[PDB]
């Protein structure tokens, strides 16, 4: 018979998406709209990156690749986890994916069982509770709170420790909240996945945007147990080129290489070329991590000090290009501030779905101007 | 709590694998041997695709598409379907996708429910069982013969269609065999479909690689049950840039965009920018693909001509670039005939995993020069 499987029935939408859409029916019809969406840099991919993806056009780098990635890309990747995270890793350890999307969501599907239950802190990214129950797992959310800065304390989190649990999933710096978890807490984070086996889940994606303190990687404190997603789309704004990268045990990185083969085969190879720039051209793409995040945080800067003037709350980031801005004066509710916002002039992601409720989601990947202009709304919304 | 899922540990080992591990320990030796195993052309991309890539860089195209692909691919998409299909499409019932894989993959992913039947005609492409089984669903082998030409009878198609039968795929012009199945054929395949309701697939990704016979798409005959499926992986040398497509009923087109965001989220814009321009500039694609055309159909004879003359059977090929070799003389089956093949210098890829057992296949997507170096290191083995 006909029709659509039930794993593809039972899933929901993405507001991170459904509001960036929305706000261009609209604005492609007219009306000043300030937009605060948006989970990409505003920024351009660096000259050295688009050079390298020529030179390999040229070269007539245009055939398949490899499941897995170029070789080339595969010994780079070792080398940038090892130096820049301190990984202990070959390069058959490490894996291109499109995007860091897929990074996550072969990882579920080669270590997911239905039933099998995920440890996902609150507020999360979007897709994580999508990308675990499509694979047959159930999602047990753990709570951080705002007055602890958004920082998981390990305690509540071996609370949801059932025997059940094949996964914990980490983000730090953090998409929406902004934090940056310190080492003692990745460190317990991880510990806890050594003594209750289970796999810790590191995005860290948002590695290079950070402001105040230091990125660690928990992946050094438990090997076994660790599979660190990063990817090149948020550090030097190859949102478009899709390549994303992850590096684990021997045994889930070829799990996962197979999924790839079972479906995209490999991520695009000019983009993989062009990647390699990036990674390899240390002084030229450093020069472009420094730019962007000077310029993340006098975004920062100045969207907090105008939201502490109106008398908005929103917990201080320190990574990543977000923030979370308690709706409390806008409305009784998140989903109708954002509703009286949008009417105001500007564009805002909800946070009902990150389970971030009388929260809304600003992001600063935009102009000094643009921020003005919202400030400017968010004063007339009052 | 760590460990595998299910569905990774019942993966098929591939028989290819060890054929093509001993081949590269003979490379590693530094044995000189010709490799008629390409499963991709061996001309590079056309120059005006490149430059249309070249020209999305410059216009910094390098941020995220939209789930289904940018809206002026998926426009000039339902414009190739009824121009050069005669499938009345909109492009809203269109999707670009990572490769022709990610969209069979998405596919199965949206329409089987664990235990589904999946009807696959062999010799089939090694990834159409594996991507049904990753599904839950189950895969029903109907035999098409050699002495038959390759062509699939509907009547023993018939035959093995039960109450829990969800898809049917057909492949033409197809992979391994070469063979182009008749507007006839075609039509009955999509009445048992429209009977029996269920879904038809079928992969046309080698649409213009055809040397004789028409193309036709059954989906024309049954436009609600069928998905087309298509790429620019074949006809425009594009198989690096992994982009593909498909069409079909909005319904499933909507739930494979779904599949798509919480795992690619979209293609690389810079090489859906590029397709755009092998689609919508026809008169310079026509001349790659005609061009193409002759130089597969050259290469192809002097193969035939050459088997023939060896006293090797071959059912020869009407579309596709490859080739299902008979090595009964060679060795006592494919494994033993390939390794013993390798050793004259010669890499083939056996027929195990095609399900074309006792057959070989070879890839006429190479010079005119190996193939003549490739025939006569057949003689020395025989
Ligand atoms: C926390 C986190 N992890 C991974 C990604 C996916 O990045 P790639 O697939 O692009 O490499 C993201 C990405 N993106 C934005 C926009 C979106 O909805 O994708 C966001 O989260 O707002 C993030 O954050
Ligand atoms: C019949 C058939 N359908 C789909 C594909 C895959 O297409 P793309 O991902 O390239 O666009 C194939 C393709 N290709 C080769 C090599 C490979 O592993 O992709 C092959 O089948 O041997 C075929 O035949």
């Amino acid at each position: 018979m006909r029709g659509l499987s039930r794993r593809v029935q039972a899933m929901k939408p993405s507001a991170t998406v459904a509001v960036n859409a929305k706000a261009l029916e609209l604005r492609r019809q007219g009306v000043d709209l300030v937009a605060l969406t948006a989970g990409e840099p505003d920024f351009d991919t660096p000259e050295h990156v688009k050079e390298a993806a020529r030179r390999a056009l040229a070269q007539g780098k245009t055939k398949y690749a490899p499941p897995a990635g170029i070789p080339e890309l595969r010994e780079a990747l070792a080398e940038k986890f090892r130096r820049e995270n301190g990984l202990s890793v070959t390069p058959e350890e490490t894996i291109v994916t499109v995007g860091g999307s897929q990074a996550l969501f072969n990882l579920f599907q080669a270590i997911l069982d239905p039933g099998d239950e995920v440890i996902v802190l609150s507020p999360y990214w979007v897709s994580y509770p999508e990308m675990v129950r499509f694979a047959g797992g159930v999602v047990v959310e753990v709570e951080t709170l705002p007055e602890e800065g958004f920082v998981p304390d390990p305690e509540r989190v071996r609370r949801a420790i059932t025997p059940r649990t094949k996964a914990l999933v980490v983000n730090s710096p953090n998409n929406p909240t902004g934090a940056v978890y310190p080492k003692e807490v990745l460190e317990a984070l991880a510990r806890l996945a050594v003594e209750h086996d289970f796999y810790l889940v590191s995005d860290e994606i948002y590695e290079h945007l950070l402001y105040e303190g230091e990125h660690f990687s928990p992946g050094r404190v438990a090997p076994e147990h660790t599979l660190t997603v990063n990817g090149a789309a948020k550090a030097f704004a190859m949102t478009g080129w899709r390549i994303g990268y992850a590096c684990g045990p021997k045994e889930v990185i070829k799990a996962m290489a197979s999924v790839s083969r079972q479906s995209t085969t490999s991520p695009d190879t000019i983009a993989q070329w062009a990647t390699l720039e990036a990674l390899t051209n240390q002084e030229a793409s450093r020069a472009f991590v420094e730019m962007a995040r000077e310029a993340y945080r006098r975004r920062r800067d100045l969207l907090l000090e105008g939201l502490t003037a109106l008398g908005l709350k929103a917990v201080r980031p320190s990574g990543a290009f977000y923030v979370l801005m308690d709706t409390s004066p806008i409305a009784p509710d998140e989903v109708r501030a954002a509703e009286r916002l949008l009417e105001a002039g500007v564009a805002v992601v909800p946070g009902t779905d990150f389970a971030a409720f009388g929260h809304v989601r600003l992001s600063y990947a935009t102009s000094e101007e643009n921020l003005r202009k919202a400030l400017e709304r968010f004063a007339r919304v009052l």
